[PDB]
């Protein structure tokens, strides 16, 4: 019983840390086999960082002009290449501690563990999700760069995150592991600004199953709604539309309650009229949004 | 910016986590060194529940009675021995994964994160506190006994707890690595219940320090009481007492934030009476009591291990 922000072991990922230094900017990096991972803003400099030009910046760097370190053996970059946004050293060194890996490009609405680093080195693991305006809430401070977001169902890690930047509203801004930013953000410092986030409703719904399963009952009502109506109540509290597929994801959540789908969305409709009225939901007062249905199950079954 | 349920990075525990079986039985056990810690109740059997012997169970039983799989390679153990609720299984492999490690005993209000695992893999990690009753608000399955949790010090990892037992309210209860229950509790089949809860005083102010530090500022007053006001309001509304070595320990946080302890205290009991005014703190709409003082200086600042 009981229910938590649930993390996967970091080990895996710890072995992969390693520090990056390019000019005066030192930021993490991701050693798989023979090839380190990183921003590739760590080529930037602090008098050209509104309008880089990434490709320009590359060639003029050789392999010397980085210094990578795993703990305190230094390691010798033989070549170096740019995939979207993401440099890509190689090292003469194989990382003797690669898992077995992917890497995974995630959906708004996908949770992931996030391992925090500073200067190559773990500071801690939290849970994480890729919100709906393509940023996610973490927490980085400066020189957390490079830190990645990651998955480990059944024994493969899946490599989704890597970290590039910190939004002016507090979130923050990154990358698939091939480069490819989640946004419409870009890796410079020109003004650029998070859409107005919303709530991702498969995933409270999913929520308030793993609360039934727990053996909260509280929030229940006698109520069904329909598809359409719900969505017209979901769109006034900034609420992620509802869609079939949804429904179909929840088919096995709904099963193992004997509560159906659209019962559970008239439930979340009165919370949302009402609010908890001085109560918690699987020990919190606000409608979590950062698990989903595939957590649930994981972490309650 | 940002702040979350952060826990220690779990890489030097996954190591030390073996698979251990005696009879149907199978639960986890802790490989450090060349003894495999797990807890006692591993030697039950479903009719030994209601009042179990486990001297006499543990002297009518051979070292090869206690299956431990190091993920697919068998330990073969050499001797075993009981120490309060834990058993203690010596072997002939010195774990080449063992980190630097303590065992520490912690406090009421202090916290750890918690490896959960599952027939000796680990499955998740998460934050969470030893209750002032003693009891942990955790997520575990059957299945789950014998997970650690642990605080790491630089490169020292310190265990202090084991996963025993989930009583009839959902909460979580284990022991030491020395086998000493935290709580009073008892590893057999019989009615168990905690005290009654309460909600950790100096870890609330420790979470609104760490929500002035991340601009959220909307609770903060100009007033200030003392500690005697506030530990009667405390009391009214069953927060453990503050004293004044908590105001001490927070003394960090208040330098760096510009904000007195009894400030904060006076901010809190607004909260306490008032409630929360339909509003967040941290992204919360309750006051969050996990987050000690250290916890706090650590996201903020980013030590590292
Ligand atoms: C990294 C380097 O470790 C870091 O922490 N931050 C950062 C610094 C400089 C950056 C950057 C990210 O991304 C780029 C791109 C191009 C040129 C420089 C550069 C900082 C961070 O994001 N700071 C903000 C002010 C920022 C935004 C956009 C930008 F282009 C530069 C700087 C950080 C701070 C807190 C949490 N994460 C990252
Ligand atoms: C363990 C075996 O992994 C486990 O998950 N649980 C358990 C099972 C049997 C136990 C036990 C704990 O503690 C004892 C003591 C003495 C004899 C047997 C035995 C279960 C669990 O705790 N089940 C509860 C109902 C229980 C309590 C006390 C008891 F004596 C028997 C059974 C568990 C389930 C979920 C999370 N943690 C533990
Ligand atoms: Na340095």
């Amino acid at each position: 019983s009981g229910f938590r922000k649930m993390a996967f072991p970091s080990g895996k990922v710890e072995g992969c840390m390693v520090q990056v230094t390019c000019g005066t900017t030192t930021l993490n990096g991701l050693w798989l086999d023979d090839v380190v991972y990183c921003p590739r803003h760590v080529i930037c400099t602090s008098e050209d960082m509104l309008n880089p030009n990434y490709e320009d910046l590359l060639i003029r760097k050789s392999n010397h002009n980085f210094l990578v370190q795993a703990g305190n053996v230094q390691l010798r970059v033989i070549g170096h290449s740019m995939q979207n946004c993401v440099l890509k050293l190689k090292v003469d060194t194989a990382n003797p501690k690669t898992p077995k890996y992917k890497f995974v490009r995630i959906q708004p609405g996908q949770t992931f563990s996030v391992l925090a680093c500073y200067n190559g080195s773990p500071s801690g693991v939290y849970q994480c999700a890729m919100r709906p305006n393509f940023t996610i809430k973490g927490s980085f401070l400066n020189g957390s760069c490079g830190s990645v977001g990651f998955n480990i169902d059944y024994d493969c890690v899946s490599f989704c995150y890597m970290h590039h930047m910190e939004l002016p509203t507090g979130v923050h801004a990154g990358t698939d592991l091939e480069g490819n930013f989640y946004g419409p953000f870009v890796d410079r410092q020109t003004a650029q600004a998070a859409g107005t986030d919303t709530t991702i409703t498969v995933n409270v719904l999913a929520w308030l199953y793993a609360a039934v399963i727990n053996g909260d009952r509280w929030f229940l009502n006698r109520f069904t709604t329909t598809l359409n109506d719900f969505n017209l109540v979901a769109m006034k509290y900034n609420y992620e539309p509802l869609t079939q597929d949804h429904v179909d994801i929840l088919g096995p959540l709904s099963a193992q309650t004997g509560i159906a789908v659209l019962d559970m969305c008239a439930s979340l409709k009165e919370l949302l009229q009402n609010g908890m009225n001085g109560r918690t939901i699987l020990g919190s007062a606000l409608l979590e949004d950062e698990f989903t249905p595939f957590d649930v199950v994981r972490q309650c079954s």
